[PDB]
DNA sequence: CCGACGTCGCATCAGC
DNA sequence: GCTGATGCGA
DNA sequence: GTCGG
């Protein structure tokens, strides 16, 4: 955590520019700054000193020269002091609300916990869910937890039909002591990128999972991707665990590894593996990579029979879970 | 300089 | 109702 | 906001 300062500083940058500017590519800018600067393993002296590390360019080199020399930014002391970039940045907070509709209800004078309390009517199903456990959203998964989580989703799904094979993934596969939430990929032999021989493949696992009182709410849910809240039961005379974020991904079981390596990310790996990719004249999503044609259009899916093949197309050694923590 | 920036699922809305 | 764009999120 | 070509 050697520039924690520092990293700080440019997710917050990065946070003010997704939630209030709207302007996602520079929250990026800063997202994959304050990534490079994180796994970089000396105690940054200089913003010159960062401005070597890709990603790091001169206004930030700048920033970080006013972080280093008085331990603030001038620039963030103002967006703090602001009412509304203050309030817009805070609605952004609850599940289902983003950078427009905190825009557009701090407009309506709603800019509060208590005005979303009040105003209840104002918001679509995923923003009540999340407004309902914002304060359990807030509270992250001790990994021993996560193996509660993980013994009650894999048996119940086991329940269903024994051919399932469920998969955690995130921040849970790299290894992370603590997670933000817990990511079930999910395969069946019936689905495949050939056919669909079964419906509701995913309804029947969620639908098992909220019989069981584990999945307790639901934000979205489709056909292969369901987003929602889960709770593990607790004894007798027990103050109850928090309730969680859950999301499950149905991949086609041919496409297993794939969907594994998208799955299990981070989001910021993702983005550098599959930059990376393109470079290579490949493209990478949760299906396939497919070979980039001569004049840029992708091609047919190449044979992948391990993690490790898709990083082999692209010429990068192969990497475990917890070397992609980015 | 300056276009281009990872890829996609589900909810909702605009237009017909 | 469908098609495509936008919002929010993985 | 950064950078490659
Ligand atoms: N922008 C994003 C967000 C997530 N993802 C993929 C990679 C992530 O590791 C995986 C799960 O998303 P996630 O639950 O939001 N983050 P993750 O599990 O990595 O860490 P936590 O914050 O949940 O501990 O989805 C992505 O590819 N692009
Ligand atoms: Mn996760
Ligand atoms: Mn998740
Ligand atoms: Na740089
Ligand atoms: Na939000």
């Amino acid at each position: 955590t050697l520039n924690g300062g520092i990293t700080d500083m440019l997710t917050e940058l990065a946070n003010f520019e997704k939630n209030v500017s709207q302007a996602i590519h520079k929250y990026n800018a800063y997202r994959k700054a304050a990534s490079v600067i994180a796994k970089y393993p000396h105690k940054i002296k200089s913003g010159a000193e960062a401005k070597k590390l890709p990603g790091v360019g001169t206004k930030i080199a700048e920033k970080i020269d006013e972080f280093l020399a008085t331990g603030k930014l001038r620039k963030l002391e103002k967006i703090r002091q602001d009412d509304t970039s203050s309030s817009i940045n805070f609605l952004t907070r609850v599940s289902g609300i983003g950078p427009s509709a905190a825009r557009k209800f701090v407009d309506e004078g709603i800019k509060t916990l208590e005005d979303l309390r009040k105003n209840e009517d104002k918001l679509n199903h995923h923003q009540r869910i999340g407004l309902k456990y914002f304060g359990d959203f807030e509270k992250r998964i001790p990994r021993e937890e996560m193996l509660q989580m993980q013994d009650i989703v894999l048996n119940e799904v086991k329940k269903v039909d024994s051919e399932y094979i469920a998969t955690v993934c995130g921040s849970f596969r790299r290894g992370a002591e603590s997670s933000g939430d817990m990511d079930v990929l999910l395969t069946h032999p019936s689905f495949t990128s050939e056919s669909t021989k079964q419906p509701k493949l995913l309804h029947q696992v969620v639908e098992q999972l909220q019989k069981v009182h584990f999945i307790t709410d639901t934000l979205s849910k489709g056909e292969t991707k369901f987003m929602g809240v889960c709770q593990l039961p607790s004894k007798n005379d027990e103050k109850e665990y928090p309730h969680r974020r859950i999301d499950i991904r149905l991949i086609p079981k041919d496409q297993y590894y794939c969907g594994v390596l998208y799955f299990t990310g981070s989001d910021i790996f993702n983005k550098n593996m599959r930059a990376h990719a393109l470079e290579k004249g490949f493209t990478i999503n949760e299906y396939t990579i497919r070979p980039l044609g001569v004049t840029g259009v992708a091609g047919e899916p190449l044979p992948v029979d391990s993690e490790k093949d898709i990083f082999d197309y692209i010429q990068w050694k192969y990497r475990e879970p917890k070397d992609r923590s980015e």
